[PDB]
């Protein structure tokens, strides 16, 4: 599916991402949207052969199993077509793991270039 703005955040909040690790819901609504246009399919392949999956582009080199990644991990003890349905699951829980690694929100390309250091709350602004 395509989440609308709101719906994602919505959706977020049901499952616990508002704050988790002190990164309030805009955060994560800002980097859906630059990572995935809130599209739960959403798929990017990259030079290095591993993929991005889903809708916060989760990717294969650490935390999915495609497969296909060679010497690949996967800390989030999920096969990355688990990141492939309309719901978001699989993909907070793997973001829950992430988060917590020890560099915070700045694994995701999308949210370091484009989200960090700008007004977050604004997205989820009339939600
Ligand atoms: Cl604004
Ligand atoms: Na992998």
């Amino acid at each position: 599916k395509v989440f609308g703005r709101c719906e994602l955040a919505a959706a977020m909040k049901r499952h616990g991402l508002d704050n988790y690790r002190g990164y309030s819901l805009g955060n994560w609504v800002c980097a859906a949207k630059f990572e995935s246009n809130f599209n739960t399919q959403a798929t990017n392949r990259n030079t290095d052969g591993s993929t991005d999956y889903g809708i916060l582009q989760i990717n294969s080199r650490w935390w999915c199993n495609d497969g296909r990644t060679p010497g690949s991990r996967n800390l989030c003890n999920i096969p990355c077509s688990a990141l492939l349905s309309s719901d978001i699951t699989a993909s907070v829980n793997c973001a829950k793991k992430i988060v917590s690694d020890g560099n915070g929100m700045n694994a995701w390309v999308a949210w370091r270039n484009r989200c960090k250091g700008t007004d977050v709350q604004a997205w989820i602004r009339g939600c």
